[PDB]
């Protein structure tokens, strides 16, 4: 009805980055990976709604985190960039074909996807940000492989227990 979902929308990314204030490290290696379910509402809005409305909110809740948590210009965009490729793609494999087999084999890419573009990504961020040699990141991959692999990992099957109970 579209001022039904645009504030479906609304509160949903607003939902999103609340939970992103109980970040994590989990790593005490690699502390500047934090956990959030913050992209739990986004998988569930791209689900409904399209890849893009997913990607949108991941993006204006960042934003907002970021407005509220104006000192993390890279880590948030990290976040947004990585975040927005999750939904996006998970998105994608559910759309066209509407399937609870889709489902599954969209978080399991979408996991996967976004764990390379992490690795790809930090190896030449990781030197940047710590203003460090790129030894410094080969010492923080594995932290890197298995923070983000968890991180949409648990996020893919959280969302699944809430798609299949109901
Ligand atoms: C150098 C750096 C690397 C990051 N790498 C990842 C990552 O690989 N996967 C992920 O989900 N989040 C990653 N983040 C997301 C991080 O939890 C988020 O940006 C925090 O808000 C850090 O300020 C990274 C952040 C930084 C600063
Ligand atoms: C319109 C139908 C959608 C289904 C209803 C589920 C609502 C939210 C999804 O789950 C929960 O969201 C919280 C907020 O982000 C998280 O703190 C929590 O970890 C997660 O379990
Ligand atoms: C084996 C000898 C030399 C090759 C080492 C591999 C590549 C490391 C590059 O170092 C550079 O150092 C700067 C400050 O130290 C960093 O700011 C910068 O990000 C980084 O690009």
């Amino acid at each position: 009805s579209s001022i039904k979902k645009i504030s479906f929308v609304g509160i949903f990314s607003a939902l999103a980055t609340l939970v992103m204030f109980l970040e994590f490290p989990i790593f005490p290696q690699a502390s500047f990976l934090k956990y959030d379910p913050s992209e739990i509402p986004a998988l569930i809005v791209s689900f409904l709604l399209g890849p893009g409305v997913g990607m949108f909110v991941v993006l204006v809740k960042d934003i907002l985190f970021f407005l509220m948590k104006s000192g993390d210009p890279v880590g948030i965009a990290m976040n947004a960039v990585l975040g927005m490729s999750f939904v996006g793609i998970a998105g994608l494999i559910y759309h066209r074909n509407k399937s609870r087999a889709t489902a599954i084999k969209g978080m399991i890419v979408a996991t996967l996807f976004a764990t390379a573009f992490a690795l790809g990504l930090n190896a030449l961020i990781v030197p940047l940000y710590f203003e460090a040699p790129f030894e410094l990141y080969l010492k923080f991959f594995p932290f890197i492989l298995a923070f983000n692999l968890v991180k949409f990992g648990i996020d893919s099957v959280v969302t699944f227990f809430v798609y299949k109970k109901v």
